[PDB]
């Protein structure tokens, strides 16, 4: 029953744009709601990729490969998978393992790409693919990974046993000040739960 | 090593503002970085509670109980772990239960919950609580649960069975066009990588 009537531009950034969205609720009654959109998408399935890295190597429990970065929207520095927006004309598996190489040093090889997932519907029309990326720790160019990071760019790469994550990632969070991602938290919950 | 210097307020409507951050970036080079924060946040650990409801039936597989909504920034119809914001003065663990039993009618006891964990940290502030609560949906006041949506909510429950969720997921994307959450996707991943 429910649609959109009409998006009406409030602000617009370089990178982020508010607007005032007027919908068709299912009684038959318009309203609004304010919505955040990115400026930045194209033709993209979504504005973005977040990394799942699986790091297997011999005689070692496979490791959760996490960045922590400062985040300016948090004033704070968070953990989270790698992560960035496609590239115009980039393929989500593409944008997946470039950004992976560029915040980790890590060359992956590709397992699976979700569809198009919201990161905040309330909020914002923001999606991602989230990409599961094993990382072969035995091969050479994954021996010494040196970060490739872009201007600005600042991350720091934590490697945890995904057989203790959310044990990992509360001692991180009991021992500094940092936020740990949502999707990450998730998926530390999940790995307890199964 | 990295902090915030100002924050310029560029629009501020009823819920939600676009800031312009400047940081100091690690080189003492000076940045900006736009910004969304929600309006509502007040004294609380967090914007929200987005609660993992384990439906728990005998002879039954075990369920992850989850809200399909239209969601307007969306444009579309979202999969997502019931939520909402905390109440001022409201606890993160009642909250969950509230925001539980007016999604889904469902009663549930609270198992674990989360710090403080973000929402999109490129884009905004946004935090929320995840909040574990088991449903026994063998008690009589999980029989036919009252879903009591607020004025302005219309909310369909969707329980798929724990062990074959991101199956599920993946159908009722491939079928139904709607878009799942992205901590229910992760959530549903790790679920098959626990092997
Ligand atoms: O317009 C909204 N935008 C974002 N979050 C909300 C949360 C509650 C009610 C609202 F209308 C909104
Ligand atoms: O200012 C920003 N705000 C949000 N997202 C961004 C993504 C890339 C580069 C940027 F400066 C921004
Ligand atoms: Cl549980
Ligand atoms: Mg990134
Ligand atoms: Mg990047
Ligand atoms: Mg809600
Ligand atoms: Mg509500």
């Amino acid at each position: 029953k429910q649609y959109i009537i009409s998006e009406e531009l409030i602000s617009e950034g370089k990178w982020v744009k508010l607007e005032k969205t007027t919908y068709m609720d299912p009684t038959g009654k318009t309203r609004t709601w304010e919505s955040v959109k990115r400026t930045t998408r194209k033709e993209q399935t979504a504005d973005g990729v977040a990394v799942i890295p699986v790091l297997q190597r011999t005689l070692h429990y496979e490791c959760i490969v996490l960045v922590k970065q400062f985040r300016p929207p948090m004033g704070g520095y968070c953990i989270e998978f790698p992560a960035g927006l496609i590239d115009d004309g980039e393929t989500p598996e593409a944008a997946a393992l470039r950004e992976l190489e560029e915040e980790t040093g890590y060359k992956g090889d590709i397992a699976e790409c979700s569809p198009a997932v919201c990161m905040d519907p309330g909020l914002s029309n923001c999606t991602i693919h989230i990409v599961t990326v094993t990382i072969n720790g035995d091969d050479a160019e994954n021996a010494r990974p040196k970060p490739k990071p872009g201007d600005g760019e600042f991350v720091e790469v934590i490697s945890l046993p995904k057989n203790d994550l959310l044990q990992r990632l509360d001692a991180l969070v009991a021992e500094e000040h940092l936020t740990v991602d949502a999707r990450v938290y998730s998926y530390a919950l999940a790995l307890k739960h199964a």
